[PDB]
């Protein structure tokens, strides 16, 4: 059978720049404020990839009082997110991630994203889908506020 | 062979306090709970039959009143009646305030009865917006939910 | 052997309606503001159907540097995206559909985009699901600025 994944991930601008969303440093003039690296991107996929294994969230797995993977980057929580859920017995089918910013433009840094997903994860380039998309000036994001990621997995188990 | 469904839902507060949420009511210091409307939305939806407000709109006195337990236990019974049974659901509470986490596993034991179905078959989570939007400012509360069915 | 999509799109209000969803007409005191015909329900299906085919997203294909598909309605492009992904050997599990808007009343119409979706897709009206929701008066569709859509998919390779 298979089983789906869902995760959803929000970051607040401020500080300095760059910011970093799936894996990849991308210029702008503020940063991401967030408890660890704010990579809304992998933050929303490595929820999606536990939830598909009902192993609850990032949250759960890497908690506050754990201090092996405190300040650990995004990938490497991903790696360590999958490890434990391929050792669970499942594999995996695809994921389609969808990055929601006014800015800045994420398009050129979608392919190398691509690209680290599929490295973290051990699968084909075909097995990963990461796109963009405005909200038309609208809401927290259109005006700039922040960057919101969604993010959809399906498991074989 | 198996079928995706969404949902998503918002409740404004209005007093606010108290709120129900996965059926267990939180103290915040229909019936207005966005978890299961949401979790009865993406099951309808997988099951192309509509959603909450096409089996029981707000015109028919027949659910009047009806909780959301309730719905969820009538919709799911439709969908069975069609063929389907439950692959998995991942439910996702989007809400700058009060705390859900100590009440989550209370939401997933309502649900994985009213569905009958294996506590591992059902994942529930919180999330902030960090003080952002509509959710941030302490406006309500919001919830986005996916499932698979069967057959 | 499934494949899971994800779609998501936001159209502000702007001129004069009506506004179109789901290739369906609808009067509003509004229209909106797009590119294209601004049909934010068939542009995040398509999103969805084409994130599952790791096709990436409408823009990857129909940039607007590209004169082949421009002026092209939102119907034209789904059957379109839906011809590239079933060249890559998928067919249509099935789809569900969420409208997020205040206003203009969707429910009346839901049975006709219906219709036009499964006609697009060559499919049966049993894998295709639309509903639509309100944010409550909240956010920016809650105070009438603007409809978002959101959208799932599942593809049989
Ligand atoms: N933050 C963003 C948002 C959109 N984009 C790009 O803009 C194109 C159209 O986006 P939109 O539908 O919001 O107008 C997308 O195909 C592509 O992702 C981007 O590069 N960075
Ligand atoms: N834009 C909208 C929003 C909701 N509705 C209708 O209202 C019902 C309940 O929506 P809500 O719970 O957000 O008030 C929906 O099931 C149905 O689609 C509509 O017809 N058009
Ligand atoms: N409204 C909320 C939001 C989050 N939480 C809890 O906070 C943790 C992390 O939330 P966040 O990603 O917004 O910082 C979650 O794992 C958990 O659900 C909560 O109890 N109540
Ligand atoms: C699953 C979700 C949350 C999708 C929509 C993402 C989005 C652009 C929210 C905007 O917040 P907002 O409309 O509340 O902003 P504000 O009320 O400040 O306009
Ligand atoms: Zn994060
Ligand atoms: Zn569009």
């Amino acid at each position: 059978e298979m089983r789906i994944g869902h995760g959803f991930d929000v970051h607040a601008f401020g500080g300095e720049g760059p910011i970093i969303i799936g894996g990849v440093r991308i210029p702008y003039e503020k940063g991401l404020l967030a408890h660890s690296d704010g990579d809304v991107a992998l933050h929303a996929l490595t929820d999606a990839l536990l939830g598909a294994a009902a192993l609850g969230d990032i949250g759960k797995l890497f908690p506050d009082t754990d201090p092996a993977f405190k300040g650990a980057d995004s990938r490497e929580l991903l790696r360590e997110a999958w490890r434990r859920i391929q050792a669970k017995g499942y594999t995996l089918g695809n994921v389609d991630v969808t990055i929601i910013a006014q800015a800045p433009k994420m398009l050129p840094h979608i392919p190398q994203m691509r690209v680290f997903i599929a490295e973290d994860l051990g699968c084909h380039m075909d097995d990963v889908n990461v796109k963009a998309t405005t909200t038309e000036k609208l809401g927290f994001t259109g005006r700039g506020e922040g960057i919101a990621c969604e993010a959809v997995a399906l498991l074989i188990k």
